[PDB]
């Protein structure tokens, strides 16, 4: 990655390393795994970001649709910012390519991130990739919040719980209060009825308690 | 987080993000989680604070009774701290959203708490996040000190372990000789009784061993 | 906690955090704890000891001993130095419960520590907190020094550890030959006998291997 | 390995050669090893990428033939850069058994890295590597692309997990969609056929679900 | 410890802390456990020293029989350097009990370690503690190298390792040919004996393989 | 170790400690051991290398042999550098014994290490444990290179691994298809043989598999 000390290029380090291999062994894609990857490459270069990426093994249907979303990305990026042989010794502008690091070296990327004012091709291919994984995370939500429903004798955290952790998958962790009645069971909705609207969660969960 | 060299950002290390995530994995919400999420969140930007919550899979009605009591701490702020089309490169006055990290960007962050004087944006949202960490954890208090009563064999030390675990909990961690006497068993009550006011619980402990 | 680079404040590490934590987990009370925690305490500020007491979980017994204990050297420190509408900008002096952290902020705490001279409000707590814990292990010693005896057939070394082990918790850890020879077994009290006063720890142990 | 301050060498760090070690012991020669180990052997010097392909015990045929790779690139680097009794005092020009390291001492590989402008013999040497282990992995590839077809009964998930897997081994990591229909079972075969040509992987994922 | 960066000090780490505590619990009194404290230990105060020592829990026998040997060469300095109400603001000579930690504060040990001449009361110290352990060591040295014999079928390597192993713990790793002959079996000895003298271990050992 | 700040002497880490203790308890002898002692003594002096050596607990006839080959080394040293009461305050040349840290102080040792011109006692010595530590090797090899030969169902990638693996502890990884091709079953000698001579390793792997 860039970091301080002046920005300087420091190599990526074998925790950071371990540490996402790992949380991709024991995580998959379930949603918590996008800001740990966010996290973990905090400051990445493009080439950082690849690495990363190349160091997971299996799980390449997802990162085929990773590949697919980062190619998009890149092609509106082209679109939006076209380049014009270059002046000796100068600064050339990134493509799409450049950006997601097939065709920029190391270098280059440093030349973009530490330049004044920085072109900043680490958060931008970043942001691609988040986008990408989202999309992954989506498609592995396995559950629709409608059949998240609390079971007859199943208490109402335990319900809670799943109903959130389903939002938050078919979300991407991206932001219901009546819909968490609806698929409460008949016990619990008499009580949150007798609540009334404009009950806070906690309200909620002390009520059904 | 934010430290010092001058005062720096720097990334959130892998030590830290694995550390906080391990807690949560063992521990829960037991009542030692929220010292170690604050020691752990040190010099913690907004974004550093919303990285962590977002690390942790799982816990889901929890972390949304988390995000209600940042909502209305969020508005609050706004209700004390009205902001009122920015003068050109000039510091802007952070609304709640801002503080809490949903439309302030790390660059803005670590503008407001690094100028002099700081508007402490890392300090003020970490005290919403542990006002609504000992929400949780005052409400998932298994029970209640009135039910924390000593068994006929039961070691008074380990009945005071109990009772002041519970006491605890049901306070989340914020600051009874008559009532542990109260709840104590008849044979450990009656030599309790004798020793009269003023034992410190040291001696009670001894004189019940 | 603070150190040196000039005297600066530093963040409480991950490592520090999960040592002690840790070590209670494995040994309880047991006397080598108390250098542990003094060892990862060091150059701590009220704060930093706080949280490391407070990041235990379970064994609150012992901490409202230890509550009480700090309590008590509080009350005598305000007995010993009181305090006299403070001077615009100037730094004022600690009572007991800003030394023990529950009335001073962390920048007053990095103020005292390292004024010229230093008000070593740190290790003063720290005093407090080991005199609560010396207690607590005194308290939890399971076994009186006058039970522990030699066996038939128990080697003199393994009996010798056990002596000394048992002492150490009596006397938590703050510093018997005759006794340990009174307290063998009859055949390696001849042979102890026979060697006259005078004899090391490490005669008498060689004579009865 | 070489790093920043001024470039100064520094020795590998036990982190580092632990990780190396682990991950082949783990990994073997799956393709992400290869990333893994570039990232690894960051800034390393001749030297040190001899001591990580050292400290790896067994795998010796894909040794000898990582070996056999690295000289044929050296007798390639001597054609092409052949070198001409040295000036006393002046840095001599590699040949490829100094590249690597066979016959040049660390001072002098530090010499070649750290000139202006510098003659980077551990990206070199790193780079003859690499396609020795691209190599290995292709010919450790257990199963041609034509035998990956979708069982009657197996998620379409699973089939493009092991496609992908497939063809990155098959080749080494260095960049299909019909071939992939053509592999999937009637049902799925079915349902892909009516999407059209030009669905994306994550259209035709969603389809076949 | 005393460190450089000027020789200043630092705390003692948590991983210092954990492999000394770690391999005493792993290795007792082995004797490879001394180089590894005297190496842990590098640039201690006998304040550090103490600590280290005081981590320890059990083997209680063995550090009062390390506290006596401390003891004796305390006396011994003292014996061999006398101390004469000191001058204000003055380095005042340290007697046997302030090298041991017992008299003397940490302030008052750096003075002495890190003065112009320093008095190296960190070195002076552990020399007295590995003298202390080495008594240990051979007190528990659990067999005579007189008992070492090879066995009718025990590989000659195997025996070797033995008598070794033996003759470093009898003498506490401080420093044969022809007793590790007379000790071989009637086969390897005949064969032994044939080589006749100056035979090197390497060529004894290839002789019995 | 001596390294980079200025030339500097450091502590030996407990990382580096617990590394050499580990790969030792792991793999004893094996080829890949000496590498990695290399490459975890980096910079080393020589008392740092012999407390490597000495945290070893058994293997001690190795450890023996490797005393021997030190002496040996140590004593063609004096042949070769024979030392002539030296003036005051100047650096006196080490003898066999000092480079074996057996008559020499760390200070000492640092000062030849750290001189200009160095004289590199640190790498002198190191260069003699691994002679040592490769006689080692070779001695505790297992097996002959004529007694591999492939077995009637064994998979030849299989055979080539136990080939260049006896290969290397029998040359102590010092720098064959003649022999290799002989010492193949029958049906794998009858494809090898009609690819003819300078087939690379890879082409025989691929004909054989
Ligand atoms: C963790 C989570 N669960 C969800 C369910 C549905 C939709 C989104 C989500 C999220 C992501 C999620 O919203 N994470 C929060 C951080 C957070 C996590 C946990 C508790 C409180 C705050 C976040 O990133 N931001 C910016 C945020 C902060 C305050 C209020 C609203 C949003
Ligand atoms: C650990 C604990 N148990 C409780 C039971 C009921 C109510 C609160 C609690 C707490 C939190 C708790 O009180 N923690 C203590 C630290 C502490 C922990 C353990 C022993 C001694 C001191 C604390 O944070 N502060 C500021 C404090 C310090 C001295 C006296 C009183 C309070
Ligand atoms: C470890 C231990 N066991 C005891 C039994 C009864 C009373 C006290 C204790 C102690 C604490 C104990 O005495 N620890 C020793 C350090 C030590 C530990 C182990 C061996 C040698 C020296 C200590 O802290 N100091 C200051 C000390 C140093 C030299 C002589 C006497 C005391
Ligand atoms: C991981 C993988 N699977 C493959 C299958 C066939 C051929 C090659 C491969 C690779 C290597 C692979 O292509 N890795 C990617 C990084 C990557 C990994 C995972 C998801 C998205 C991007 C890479 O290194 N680069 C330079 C790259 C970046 C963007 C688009 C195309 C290539
Ligand atoms: C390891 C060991 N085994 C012994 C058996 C009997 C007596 C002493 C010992 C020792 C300690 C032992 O001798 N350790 C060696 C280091 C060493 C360890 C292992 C192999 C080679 C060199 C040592 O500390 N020094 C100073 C030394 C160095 C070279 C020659 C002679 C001594
Ligand atoms: C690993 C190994 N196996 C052997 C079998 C017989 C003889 C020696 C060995 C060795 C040591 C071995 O040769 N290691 C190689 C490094 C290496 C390791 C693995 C693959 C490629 C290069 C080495 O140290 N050097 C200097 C080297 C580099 C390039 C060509 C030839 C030698
Ligand atoms: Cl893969
Ligand atoms: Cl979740
Ligand atoms: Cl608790
Ligand atoms: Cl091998
Ligand atoms: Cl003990
Ligand atoms: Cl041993």
């Amino acid at each position: 990655p860039i970091v301080q000390n002046q920005m300087v290029h420091q190599c990526i380090s074998p925790r950071t390393l371990n540490a996402w291999v790992k949380v991709v062994e024991e995580k998959a894609f379930s949603p918590e795994v996008i800001p740990m990857f966010s996290a973990l490459s905090c400051g990445a270069t493009p080439q950082d970001l690849n690495t990363m990426l190349n160091t997971v093994g299996g799980h390449q249907a997802a990162m085929q649709m990773l590949k697919e979303t980062i190619n998009e990305e890149a092609a509106e990026w082209d679109r939006l910012h076209p380049v014009h042989p270059i002046a000796p010794g100068q600064m050339r502008e990134p493509r799409g390519s450049d950006i997601a690091g097939t065709t920029s070296t190391l270098q280059e990327q440093i030349g973009w991130m530490t330049h004044n004012p920085p072109i900043p091709v680490g958060e931008i291919y970043k942001r691609w990739i988040i986008l990408g994984l989202n999309k992954i995370v989506r498609m592995y939500s396995p559950t629709s919040i409608l059949d998240i429903r609390q079971g007859p004798k199943e208490p109402f955290r335990d319900y809670v719980d799943r109903f959130y952790k389903t939002l938050r998958a078919e979300q991407a962790s991206q932001e219901t209060e009546t819909l968490l009645v609806q698929n409460a069971n008949p016990d619990c909705k008499t009580i949150l009825k007798a609540l009334g609207p404009g009950a806070t969660l906690e309200e909620m969960m002390t009520a059904c308690q």
